[PDB]
């Protein structure tokens, strides 16, 4: 549950560097773009590493319904091995990278100027998380 | 030793493009450069020049247009050590250049020339390059 408040949003060309370890049993974890600290808060980025299912699921959240579901081919992520992600937000969309290689190109949905705090929950181990 | 490395950029970089340039300074390095540069052409216009110096202890940013050389600029003392691994991100935006070390942004050098004339990216001098992404 950790959060990262972002008065004056993010402005484009915003890196944010995640690192952390996979818990050896772990679930799924996330990342959220959110516009606020409220419950029903709009999320411009859901980034859902799933390894229960092997996927990871990228979507928004908007009016408290959430969107069509984007994914990423296969799962770069291991239980019980470290991590660093990349998200760079950009004008055409976040770019999420993963390890050296980028992993998916997710097009905005919600204006990229409403992000307002970045949160990182979920069965993750969080050791870095880094704002540029 | 991976010196000189030189990364090809047809069609240039768009903006938010980073750069994550990983490497080991030699135990008596000198100084070393990352150069993102118009063309393989020799003497091709520098749109940065990012220069530590390690026997002078200092980093220098400057560009270089039509064979001569713009004003140096300087970040805050030296976040490279000898004898010590580095890893840095040079995030290419609208305004600049943020060069990311370590945990910190270290400086920003604003636009000389156009950002979508880049054509490569080169890594030269006194270091032992791990690796050159761009994303």
């Amino acid at each position: 549950p950790h959060k990262s408040s972002l008065p004056e949003g993010i402005r484009p060309c915003t890196v944010l560097r995640i690192r952390g370890l996979v818990p050896p049993n772990a679930s799924r974890f996330h990342v959220n773009l959110l516009c606020g600290e409220e419950q029903g808060s709009d999320a411009a980025l859901h980034f859902n590493p799933r390894l229960d299912t092997s996927e990871v699921v990228f979507n928004s959240k908007e009016q408290g319904s959430w969107g069509r579901e984007e994914r990423g081919p296969g799962v770069p992520f291991q239980r019980g091995q470290p991590f660093e992600v990349l998200i760079i937000a950009s004008d055409d969309g976040f770019k999420a990278v993963v390890g050296d290689a980028q992993y998916h190109h997710f097009r905005h949905r919600l204006p990229l100027a409403r992000v307002r705090l970045v949160e990182v929950g979920g069965d993750v181990q969080l050791d870095s998380v880094r704002i540029f």
